[PDB]
C-alpha cells in the first residue's frame, strides 16, 4: 500500500516508468555530473531542461518529517 502523502505541485510531464532509472543512479553514487545527467536525458526520451527544476524536488523527503523550525 503507497505511503500517500498529499503535498505535490505537478512541474513535469514524466512518468514513474521512466523516472525509474532517474532515481536508479541515487543507487550507483549520490551526485549526476552534467555528462552523467545527459545520460538518462538521452537514455529514454526526457529534457535536460526539466532536469534542471527535477532536483528542486529532493529535499522535500526529510522535510516532510523534519517539519520544524529555528530560534
Amino acid at each position: 500500500s503507497a505511503p500517500g502523502g498529499k503535498s505535490r505541485r505537478r512541474r513535469t510531464a514524466f512518468t514513474s516508468e521512466q523516472l525509474l532509472e532517474l532515481e536508479k543512479e541515487f543507487h550507483c553514487k549520490k551526485y549526476l555530473s552534467l555528462t552523467e545527467r545527459s545520460q538518462i536525458a538521452h537514455a529514454l526520451k526526457l529534457s535536460e531542461v526539466q532536469v534542471k527544476i527535477w532536483f528542486q524536488n529532493r529535499r522535500a523527503k526529510w522535510k516532510r518529517i523534519k517539519a520544524g523550525n529555528v530560534s
